[PDB]
């Protein structure tokens, strides 16, 4: 037994999107929405299917997708699962190296290349020769530093702006209205890793459905206060993804701000502190949380050589040699560094989307190929209900994975939009990877834990 409290908890991780909270704003109070549209019709989808799952095959992805569809599509379905990281590291990158713009003076980080793109290979390579050495110390750094760089500085943004006081539809009228969904969709992304601490945890019946309506609640009104505080004290035209947080910060000081225009570089210190002990601990955890291939079957081919004090190793090298080629191409073609922003977070997203599509899939399939029948915990309605969830979850996934790929004529005026041109290429390249090679602490986030 652990309480729907435990479970809030050990996940919980995952309710801060701070990288995420400058896109957020330039939804403007339709932010509101997409939140609600991503929780209900997503999260708590993705959630209830991962769980039902989880719980008595069993015990990843990788063995629920494996199960219910074969050796090839769960493999992959874990390999989309881990590059979605290889890659889903660049909008943080980006934060970094923005909240540096705001330190060392220099806007020359957040906007001119080649800097950003190098400043970001030393920052990324550089957190790499810290971990090779053993994870010895990553999940606490981490722990007191989503406290310091995170859980602080937010509530002293949200407190600050709420002093500075004294679901409107998007617009399906105007073009390109749709593509932000995406961060607010990859905002969620992660849940199944925590799914299977549902056996950790007993009385899952209908409870866990409530860490999860919470979850979602929190997460909801969470990730919307710092998108709201941005987003209504900052034109949303201007606002840039990387910075746009430290942004809104420095604008907000002006009120109460007597040369105190300065404890705001200290609010990005902390900032660049967080994310960057976050970064290190997905330099070998994810990374980790895939050798279960190596393993069986022997499916990678040598792709294993742990040693210590962890940890694997190719695995990590080759993560990196993907993430810093998404780097070094995806940073430098384009409207710039905010299309930058934008297209990695979503190429992220439906590298993942992939995985969980097959999650999906895969749940239909254990529904109705295999009611016979097991489970340690079930969805409500019987079975009509199990069913037409697992439709709604697929489908909005569908959604994201299309409309990430309807760009504006250009997101915050950028923008030259060879975008899908890109996009695809790219997501083309990856989705490739996985097929081709089979043929031959609870502070950290769930993206990125190990089990």
């Amino acid at each position: 037994q652990l309480t729907l409290l435990g479970f809030f908890a050990i996940t919980a991780s995952m309710v801060m999107a701070v990288y995420e909270y400058p896109t957020f704003a330039t939804s403007g109070f339709s932010l509101v929405f997409f939140l609600l549209l991503g929780g209900i019709l997503w999260f708590i989808p993705v959630g209830l299917c991962a769980a039902e799952m989880a719980t008595v095959d069993g015990w990843g992805v990788f063995a629920w997708v494996s199960n219910t569809l074969g050796p090839r599509w769960g493999f992959a379905a874990i390999s989309f699962g881990y590059l979605q990281i290889a890659i889903g590291f660049i909008p943080m990158l980006y934060f970094v190296l923005g909240a540096l713009s705001y330190i060392l003076k220099w806007p020359a980080l957040n906007e001119d290349p080649i800097t950003k793109t190098i400043a970001a290979l030393i920052i990324l390579w550089a957190l790499a020769l810290t971990q090779f050495g053993g994870t010895k110390y990553t999940a606490r750094i981490a722990k007191v530093g989503f406290f310091a760089g995170i859980l602080l500085p937010a509530f002293i943004l949200i407190a600050l702006a709420a002093i500075y006081l004294h679901t409107f539809f998007p617009d399906f009228s105007k073009v390109g209205t749709l593509v932000v969904f995406v961060a607010f969709i990859l905002s969620y992304m992660g849940v199944e890793a925590s799914a299977t601490h549902v056996n950790e945890m007993s009385n899952p019946g209908r409870d866990y459905p409530l860490a999860m309506l919470l979850l979602m609640v929190a997460a909801i009104c969470l990730s919307s206060v710092g998108g709201l505080s941005i987003a209504m004290v900052i034109p949303g035209n201007e606002i840039n993804l990387s910075a746009g947080v430290m942004q809104t910060f420095t604008v907000l000081m002006s009120h109460v701000a007597p040369e105190i225009e300065w404890t705001v570089r200290v609010i990005s210190a902390l900032l660049l502190l967080g994310v960057l002990a976050e970064i290190a601990s997905w330099i070998v955890g994810p990374s980790r949380g895939m050798y279960v291939t190596a393993q069986k079957n022997l499916l990678p081919a040598a792709f294993a050589k742990m040693n210590k004090n962890g940890v694997p190793v190719t695995l990590v090298i080759s993560q990196l040699v993907i993430t810093s080629i998404a780097l070094i191409i995806l940073t430098n073609t384009g409207g710039g560094n905010n299309m930058s922003f934008l297209i990695a977070l979503a190429l992220t997203v439906v590298i993942y989307l992939c995985a969980y599509f097959m999650l999906f899939i895969g749940y239909i399939v254990l529904v109705l190929k295999h009611p016979d029948l097991k489970r340690t915990f079930n969805i409500p309605g019987g079975k009509g209900v199990k069913l037409v969830v697992a439709i709604v979850g697929l489908l909005t996934s569908i959604m994201a994975f299309i409309v990430s790929f309807l760009p504006p004529d250009n997101i915050q005026g950028d923008s030259t939009d060879m975008y899908v041109e890109l996009l695809v290429v790219s997501f083309l390249v990856v989705l490739a990877l996985p097929f081709i090679l089979y043929a031959v602490h609870f502070f950290l986030h769930p993206r990125a834990r190990s089990p």
